[PDB]
């Protein structure tokens, strides 16, 4: 589990917000995009695994899934592809949660930046430095240091 | 020195990478930009502090120092920004190496891709994962983990 990610997209402005969450953390990087392509999708996850051992990747949709570049991206980053499906059904509501807490950061910053990227980014910055005492960027150190320990 | 980073800006191609590397541990992030601007630099350190947990960066050069724009992203993200004089001679050759280093690994990935920003990117995990045994992905996790506890 420390080495597994599940991706989610979700939109605002007529842009897309593309998530990388931690399961085992809650920890996130986003980007925004014009829209979802295997093109960026599977460059965001060679970001992703640049940065963090990612060692399984939970695609979003069936269309990331079957992309034959996203693929590829994850045959160079040494990523296990999967497929998303909810096997357990407690999945969908914690992502259906974490975009809802996204966007309502997002609206508490909009009027900080001109660019929808600049509050996805400050979104992304309060997410993973809230204290709910543990944040999520403090679990996500904690878990892949004991991994490697 | 859990907390401190520093910036580093080269060019290839007629571009720009402005990268961070993580000191204790020799980790990075970057990203391909046209050209180094403060508001380039501004929201490459946003991004970085959503991240990891960035306390210090010295920055590049004076007029990153300067700049009001990353002025302002330090105060947004927490960022005590300082300037990059090398009181220490060993810091400049550390950076020279590292970006002959990051330019060699360029080089062996540049056909595996259109675009520079992608070969950056190989550049970055392999240089991330490099054994040199631990990688500098693990020294940073087990420096910060450290930290925490
Ligand atoms: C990250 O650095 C920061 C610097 C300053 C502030 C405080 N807020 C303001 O000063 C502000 C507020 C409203 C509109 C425009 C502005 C000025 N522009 C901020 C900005 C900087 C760099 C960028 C941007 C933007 C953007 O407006 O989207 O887009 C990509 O690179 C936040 C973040
Ligand atoms: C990250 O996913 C990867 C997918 C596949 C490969 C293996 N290499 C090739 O198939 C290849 C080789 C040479 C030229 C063009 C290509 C095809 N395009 C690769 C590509 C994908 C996503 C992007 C890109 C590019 C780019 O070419 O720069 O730019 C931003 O998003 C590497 C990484």
């Amino acid at each position: 589990s420390p080495g597994i990610w599940q991706l989610d997209c979700t939109h605002l402005e007529g842009k897309v917000i593309l998530v990388a969450v931690h399961v085992a953390s809650g920890y996130i990087e986003a980007e925004v995009i014009p829209a979802e392509t295997g093109q960026e999708t599977a460059y965001f996850l060679l970001k992703l695994a640049g940065r963090w051992p990612v060692k399984t990747v939970h695609t979003d949709n069936g269309s990331n899934f079957t992309s034959t570049t996203v693929k590829a991206a994850c045959w160079w980053a040494g990523i296990k592809q999967e497929d998303g499906i909810p096997y357990n059904p407690q999945s969908q509501g914690v992502i259906e949660s974490m975009n809802k807490e996204l966007k309502k950061i997002i609206g508490q910053v909009r009027d900080q930046a001109e660019h929808l990227k600049t509050a996805v980014q400050m979104a992304v910055f309060i997410h993973n430095h809230k204290r709910k005492g543990y944040s999520a960027g403090e679990r996500i150190v904690d878990i892949i240091a004991t991994d490697i320990q």
